[PDB]
């Protein structure tokens, strides 16, 4: 019963936030809210970043599951090859994607699919490694990498750019975007007569909607009892910026990826840096609340653990040895949720009729920015097809019984889902405001 002019709100202007903010206003709402506190592009948004990589990779081997990610990640690439706003940030470079150990490389195999595409490149040999860049970029010996490249139909984009535009265009036409603290900040979201009414802000004001979207990322488990379907996950990213002198030869080289060791992509324009990660199967903050349960929980930080920086540079010896030994010149902790197959969780909730729910990304859910608004959409609208709807629907039973130490076939470091609380030691970078 929504017409175009209901009051909708949505509650985060991060990644999914934002898309779905744009495909409102494409559809026609015209009354649309969006609370964040931080400004536009958020320091505490996953999709705040210089990079991220866009591919077709799969993350399950059961048919039903392939066949659904097929089809988000096709509306997905379509959105960064033929929608006008988003293709300026787009660039198909390429992407190795590569192993080392026989378990790694049977994920490699669910990842990739080597059989399916005829157009790869099998790599065995560190000469073939070193080829994928001009003399001199890529020096290492990259022991026991084996892999695939794609020469195109795979890249990055310009996340944080990406972002941004869609925002802009969300605001031209129409939406209201109330970013910063206290004033977008939700402290809750209001409870009345067993429904979702709308939210609160820290600034003491009421916000009532008569659909409110849940798109709060890595916090998003903080408003509503999600049924331990969410776990607040971390990563790490560092930044290294090149000489003004030695940047040309880096240009365009394709994302270098090994799902055991990290990755890192061509610099960026502005400053030169190569962002780069180290890969590992993330850290939670696990804290005991009054009660005895457990939970993590997502907080800001510009730097990373020490253990992480000594990856990176272990990574860094392997591929480009030359840089391996270079200050960082930015680094930061970054936060998803995953689900417990890291399928997304996309639906109106069950016995809150004025609530619909957009997030476990499961970190991986950047590339979607062109499309996933469609789909959350969709989910207010009652549109969403069954095929879909069945592998991304409200489920606390796969949640049941979980296990919060579920690697979720990720690999790298320690093997194991660690937790920030054993942290002692952080890096010592300067600060830089990434919300600018
Ligand atoms: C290091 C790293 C690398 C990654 N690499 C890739 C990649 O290469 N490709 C890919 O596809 N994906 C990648 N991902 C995953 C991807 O970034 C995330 O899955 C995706 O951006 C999550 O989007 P989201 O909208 O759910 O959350 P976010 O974009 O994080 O947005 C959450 C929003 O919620 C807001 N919020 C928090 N508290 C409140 C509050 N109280 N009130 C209102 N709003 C609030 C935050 O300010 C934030 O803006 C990566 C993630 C990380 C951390
Ligand atoms: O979706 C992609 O193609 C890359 S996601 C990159 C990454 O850093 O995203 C965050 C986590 O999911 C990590 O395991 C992962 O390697």
């Amino acid at each position: 019963a929504v017409t175009k002019s209901s009051s909708l709100l949505i509650v985060g202007a991060g990644t999914w936030g934002t898309s779905t903010a744009l495909h409102l206003a494409r559809r026609g709402y015209t009354n649309v809210t969006v609370l964040d506190p931080y400004p536009v592009p958020s320091a505490i948004s996953a999709g705040n970043d210089v990079n991220k990589v866009i591919s077709s990779g799969q993350y399950s081997n059961n048919k039903d599951e392939i066949e659904v990610n097929e089809i988000l990640a096709e509306e997905a690439f379509n959105g960064w090859k033929n929608d006008p706003l988003f293709k300026p940030y787009y660039h198909d470079t390429g992407l190795l994607m590569s192993a080392c150990s026989q378990e790694g490389l049977d994920r490699l195999g669910v990842r990739v699919r080597p059989g399916e595409d005829p157009n790869l490149v099998e790599l065995t040999r560190p000469e073939q490694f070193r080829k994928l860049a001009p003399e001199g970029v890529l020096q290492g010996d990259f022991p026991g990498w084996k892999g695939y490249f794609a020469r195109s139909g795979a890249g990055w984009a310009h996340a944080r750019n990406a972002l941004v535009a869609a925002a802009r265009e969300a605001q031209r036409m129409g939406v209201k975007f109330v970013t910063g603290t206290p004033q977008g900040r939700v402290v809750t979201l209001i409870f009345e007569n067993n429904d979702v009414k709308g939210a609160v802000t820290a600034d003491g004001k009421i916000w009532r909607a008569e659909r409110t979207f849940l798109c709060a990322g890595a916090s998003a488990g903080q408003f509503l009892d999600f049924k331990n379907q969410l776990r607040p996950t971390a990563w790490t990213l560092v930044h290294i910026a090149l000489k003004p002198e030695e940047r040309a030869l880096y240009k365009n080289i394709p994302v270098i990826f090994n799902i055991e060791r990290g990755f890192f992509f061509e610099p960026d324009e502005e400053r030169g840096e190569i962002k780069i990660c180290d890969e590992h199967p993330g850290y939670t903050n696990m804290v005991q609340s009054a009660d005895g349960t457990m939970m993590s929980i997502p907080f800001e930080k510009t730097q990373i653990p020490k253990e992480a920086e000594t990856r990176v540079r272990a990574l860094l010896k392997e591929t480009m040895p030359q840089l391996a030994d270079r200050p960082f010149s930015f680094a930061r902790i970054c936060w998803c949720a995953d689900t417990a197959n890291r399928e997304f969780l996309i639906d109106r909730h069950p016995q809150y009729h004025s609530l619909v729910l957009g997030c476990g990304a499961s970190g991986r859910g950047f590339k979607y920015l062109p499309s996933i608004g469609n789909l959350i959409v969709d989910a207010m609208e009652g549109k969403v097809p069954q095929k879909i709807h069945e592998l991304i629907k409200w489920n606390p039973d796969i949640a049941a019984n979980r296990n919060w130490r579920d690697t979720l076939g990720r690999f790298g470091g320690p093997n194991r889902v660690m937790d920030f609380h054993d942290v002692k030691e952080w890096t010592n970078v300067q600060y830089r405001d990434i919300s600018k």
